[PDB]
């Protein structure tokens, strides 16, 4: 019948963010992320498998693997792996056993810690940033953080104000970019400062046309000669191209979309009605073939919310259809297979083999055997109307044993778009856990807010946000973007309490970055709610302003000591401490003087809250905004389950991750307000 | 005599250290000097003979504190830095040190990456603090353990205590232990890092040794012997405590445990004043004093007849003193006139003279410096100094500059906590007349005071617009009529005058370029009090003032007077020096160039990354260059005077830029 889900099943579901096919596609490569505990902190494990037998050798573990692709001209691949010295190219050879390629000696420190470079992720070293292989593999381009050395200097004017939020030591570094002939000789081509996001960041598109190289900065497309060794200053850089050149996009609100395709003279080509979204983030990407007659794009349909694959070609859009999301694909030359990995709300992940030319799926070996033996939970994809007439996609997670004519406590969590067909997704969950909470008898209901591209009015106020300035009016702002997500929380609680399936008296909310924002309105613009848990927020507080500026200029229409106060004090959750009554924790890791703020004001007003800062590996490191270390991770879910027991259904845990703690949870319920 | 130049207002030495032997014959002083190799000041220990006056050169260290003689014996002790961390040491009567406490694992301090912050320059430190028994055999002394274990995590009031941390920082505790005449050291207790007493007090009765400890207060008892625990300045002959009455102009001095000893002309037990000392009958004491008027530092015996006070031509800043309180050895420091050591006879009241601590600076032509007070329109005094230029004349105009922190304009020489960065020096030889001007002194009056404890205590009464007017409009008033006054007598050009401070005299120049037209161009010196991007850390102190927070119902009293809601009022050039880099410096300058000021903010930095400046810049490379800033910018803003010898060159161009964007 299989095992109920445990604590330790929600940390260790892996993530496959990195999978190659083979050019001939006999043979592909993936690493499986998998938090380790006798490591503290998530390690890759890297794995062969034939796809026409289907047998999976396990390779080797890592620390961190990027950027995996195959050596085109060859049989092996080429990745950025961490061995613990930093990140350097690595070149795996066709079986499966990995040798330095280009070595950086001195990798630069980056990530959030003491005397390393605010890249922009987990505390590492890295020797080489970024790599790209030439068409025939015979050259190979590559760029590389140099730490600047020279001795602090006096700084001033904007160089001072770019240094108000700062919690740590920084160093400064240039990138330089590096090209290798076919006879092993390098030479480097530019160097950038820090200032160049496209350059830093890496990840970048680059282009081989000719004699040229061409790659993207920020100050344009640059070239780079080859022969010449001379540099000089278009769509073809842009990713979704379409087979007749064009971009790829799509049109229209609602139900569906029209799959257009412009050419860069501007005639646009319609490939006619689409039911999906085109280019998201989460899906299988894009991919186009050698002759450029044929391209793969990932796709997130509207309503049942799934990810897949569609074909363009000549003739028109098709795309194939699976039981199940294909979120991460690898792709042969000739684009006519792929090997995905097949995703579920409540079924594991699966590696999986797609023959794009007939449509046939042939199953292979699981991904994580562990995660299979779990009986799976109930969980019904269901969409929610609000009185705005807005409807907000999501799912409805059934508590273990549920039969009919039963009430639960219920808790809703709440990630941007991010409630999906995708398997414990960690950009979703976060540190709630979700399964676990069902084995405990809870409703968990999955809602993501309101999707903007349903209506005109969503998307003009998510454009003024985006824009820094109106219009629309920053009152309006306040209401599309969050103020009707509270009503869409409220009247899918009220909706299933009909059901009969909640008890409206026990509902907890929970959700971390946006769905923190969307936490901390709702308690304060809902009496519906009891119990609140809100991950590393403060955002919309006024202690954030003059980092955030252009941000908070479109909610609030300036300064909070400007004439805008009034708006500020009607809206801002820090200033709205009065109207909360509940149980708010805070789950932070940055700790920053917004969520600090936050704190400091429901204390003063009475409220019964709790700040929760968890730290780094050591003194001179930080967290990661999602968790990346197992001590954390598990006793932040530990926490959201002993707040939940505590506050919706008087349980004291006796698996409670702190001491002495439900003692002081006593003490703030004696001194809540009459109000 | 030869002028000034750059590197003598940098050279200037400091003695916070002096010590005389007990029998009187011998005496040890440490001088800070500005060096030009390491960057930093080194302190270079001087061993002298009073009798004779030979100075000799013992050895140059990195930081040295806490100058004693040990009694019993005819050395003394001292906790010095040689650069492997500050730990106790032993100076035998021939002048050589050899270890005495050392810690093999001193803690870093400072602010820096993973240290600790007591409350100063990057370091490590070894032991903390120590005191000798009365007899010599009994030793006390305290260090830094640093605490050892994972990180944690932390929840409620641990997390809005590192509200404003910008660096990684570390955990320690502070063992207390106390070594027995023969050798055998024993830990008295360990104090955890909130108790500020223990990291920043001692007596000996009995077989006890007390000292005390925060938790808010305790004095606790710790037993030699038993080796078990319990709980349980300024002093006259007469066992009664000091204080002082009699405001105004003179005033009365009393002995009260009623006694009173008549009128006299200075206040009492000032921090920069020589301190106090009480002989081991405890029939005499003596007291630093601080006059009223001509702010001349001196001395005061007091006795079984009265109270008496010596008078030299000068003031006596530091004094060590024998054990029968019969001699000292003094440093003696006036305005233009560099510092001298000299021996007085508190018997006598002689003064015999010893030789120059700097002759350096006894080559260098003294300038025209002028004691004077100024009253303002609100009726209160403030005391300063008036500094001629080098070749100057009767009926000659010059244009003006204004120095002002605090009390600290006095007879001294050079004092650092004055000028700051600002060479007053260089000024004057340039050409510029420099007005050296303190607050208004509070007390003279029961108005200031009274404020001034509203803004201790973090609450009023008095109003809180009462004390925006007390402790700054009203100092915006006495530099506004004393520069008229001046300008009156034909000595300052009223078209150029600038306005320059740090830290209280930061906060004056920020209030007096917003309510004052009067000022063409200012520099304020690592600042950041009364903006409110700084309240939540400061709260108490801020409450006094604005009467609450600034999104409160008090909003109303912050867009009157803090001066970055101010910015319109600012016609006038604000430059601003910054060590700290804080949010509310920052915000003070994104409002000034939000409202077409010209402004510039320029922050110095420590010696790598992961270090910081303090806020009075020990870094000489630091020095120099914020010297030079100050000039080029009174330069270029009052004179319209473009300077090769401008620090940084890229400025003057992006100046121009500045001025040509002036609003009306």
């Amino acid at each position: 019948k299989g095992r109920p889900w445990t604590l330790e099943d929600i940390l260790t579901v892996p993530e496959v963010n990195e999978i190659a096919l083979s050019d001939n596609g006999r043979l592909a490569i993936y690493a499986a992320e998998i938090a380790d505990l006798d490591a503290g902190k998530p390690r890759s494990h890297i794995r062969i498998v034939d796809v026409e037998t289907g047998r999976t050798k396990e390779l080797l573990t890592v620390d961190t693997i990027k950027s995996l692709r195959s050596v085109p001209g060859t049989q092996d691949w080429s990745a950025l792996v961490d061995l613990g010295e930093g990140q350097q190219l690595y070149r795996i050879d066709t079986e499966g056993k990995l040798l330095p390629l280009i070595v950086n000696p001195n990798p630069v420190p980056v990530g959030k810690a003491d005397m390393s470079f605010p890249l922009g992720i987990r505390p590492s070293h890295i020797g080489i940033l970024d790599y790209d292989w030439s068409p025939d593999g015979k050259w190979l381009w590559y760029s590389q953080l140099r730490a600047k050395s020279d001795g602090p200097r006096v700084r001033f004017d904007e160089e001072v104000t770019a240094l108000l939020g700062r919690r740590r030591s920084t160093i400064d570094v240039e990138v330089d970019f590096f090209l290798r002939n076919p006879e092993g000789d390098t030479t480097r081509i530019m160097a950038r400062p820090s200032t160049d996001r496209v350059a830093t960041r890496g990840g970048g598109r680059v282009l081989w046309r000719g004699n040229e190289v061409q790659f993207r900065i920020e100050t344009e497309f640059v070239a780079w000669n080859r022969v010449n060794r001379t540099v000089r200053t278009l769509l073809s850089m842009s990713i979704l191209v379409g087979p007749r050149g064009g971009q790829l996009s799509t049109s229209g609100l609602g139900s569906d979309r029209e799959l257009i395709e412009t050419s860069a003279e501007g005639r646009p080509h319609s490939y006619g009605r689409v039911a999906f979204d085109i280019g998201d983030s989460r899906s299988a990407g894009w991919k186009r073939s050698r002759d450029g007659k044929r391209v793969v794009i990932g796709t997130r349909g509207l309503g049942d919310a799934r990810y897949g694959l569609a074909l363009i070609d000549k003739t028109g859009v098709r795309e194939l259809r699976a039981d199940a999301s294909l979120t991460r694909c690898g792709f042969d030359g000739m684009l006519r297979s792929a090997i995905c990995v097949e995703e579920g709300m409540s079924r594991p992940p699966r590696l999986v083999r797609v023959d794009l030319g007939t449509d046939k799926i042939t199953d292979l070996g699981p991904i994580s055997p562990r995660h299979e033996e779990i009986e799976p939970l109930q969980t019904i994809a269901r969409t929610f109307v609000s009185r705005d007439g807005y409807w907000s996609s999501g799912y409805v997670l059934l508590p273990r044993g549920h039969r009919a004519a039963d009430r639960h406590p219920a808790v809703v969590v709440t990630h941007g778009t991010d409630a999906d067909d995708r398997f414990a997704e960690p950009a979703n969950q976060w540190n709630y856990p979700v399964q676990l909470l069902a084995e405990r008898g809870y409703v968990v209901l999955l809602l993501n807010d309101p999707s903007p591209g349903q209506s005109k009015d969503l998307m003009d106020a998510m454009h003024a946000w985006l824009r820094g300035k109106g219009p629309p009016d920053p009152e309006t702002v306040q209401q599309k973007l969050w103020l009707t997500g509270v009503h869409s929380f409220e009247d899918a609680v009220t909706e299933l309490a009909a059901e009969g399936l909640i008890d409206p008296a026990r509902v907890g909310i929970a959700g971390y970055s946006r769905g923190s924002q969307m936490v901390n309105v709702t308690v304060t613009n809902s009496k519906m709610f009891r119990a609140a848990s809100s991950g590393d927020g403060g955002f919309l507080e006024p202690a954030g302003y003059a980092t955030g500026r252009s941000s908070y200029d479109a909610v609030y229409g300036g300064a909070p000591l400007s004439d805008n106060i009034e708006r500020w004090r009607r809206f801002a959750p820090s200033l709205n401490a009065d109207k909360v009554c509940a149980a708010v924790l805070q789950q932070v890791a940055s700790a920053s003087p917004s969520q600090i703020e936050l704190f400091e004001a429901l204390r003063a007003a009475g409220v019964a809250t709790q700040i929760s800062y968890y730290p780094g590996a050591t003194a001179a490191s930080d967290e990661t905004h999602v968790f990346y270390l197992t001590t954390n991770r598990l006793r932040a879910m530990r926490e959201n389950i002993a707040w939940f027991d505590y506050w919706l259904l008087d349980k004291r845990d006796a698996d409670a991750p702190f001491p002495d703690h439900v003692v002081k949870w006593d003490r703030l319920k004696k001194n809540l307000p009459d109000r």
